[PDB]
């Protein structure tokens, strides 16, 4: 399926190279311009866990996530991933537990040590 799919065929978009983010764009984006530091990004996405349970969707919930930029505000991946995004694009990223909620995980929905499958839209960006 689509994690086995990212996992065996992403692209690692990591600084450190150490493939903790690898990533598939599913449908291109507008253009070539991504957001910046600061920016108010709005995202859908779905997220799943490595025993395949859909623990969150935005989607579902009939509102998109929004956050700002690179302000650590989300988990590193997302930080990295959405910053690689064009406007209109959905890409899928592969998360190893270094750039998500390592050790501790998350409670009570995301387990120590999870590997976490994203599908993520990036609707729009604004601002700083
Ligand atoms: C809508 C909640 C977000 C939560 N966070 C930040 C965060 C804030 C506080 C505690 C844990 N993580 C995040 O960094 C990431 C990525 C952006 C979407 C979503 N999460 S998430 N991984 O889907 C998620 C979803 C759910 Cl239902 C619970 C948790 Cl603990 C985490």
């Amino acid at each position: 399926g689509a994690p086995a799919t990212v996992t065996e065929q992403g692209e690692d978009i990591t600084s450190k190279k150490d493939r903790g983010v690898l990533k598939i764009v599913k449908r291109v984006g507008n253009g070539e311009e991504t957001p910046m530091i600061g920016d108010k990004v709005y995202v859908h996405y779905k997220g799943k866990l490595s025993n395949g349970k859909k623990f969150d969707s935005s989607h579902d919930r009939n509102e998109p996530f929004v956050f700002s930029l690179g302000k650590g505000q989300v988990i590193k991946a997302w930080d990295i991933g959405v910053a690689t995004m064009k406007k209109g694009e959905i890409a899928h990223l592969l998360i190893k537990p270094e750039y998500a909620y390592g050790s501790a995980g998350s409670l009570p929905k995301i387990p120590s040590n999870a590997t976490l499958f994203f599908e993520i839209e990036l609707l729009d960006f604004k601002g700083e």
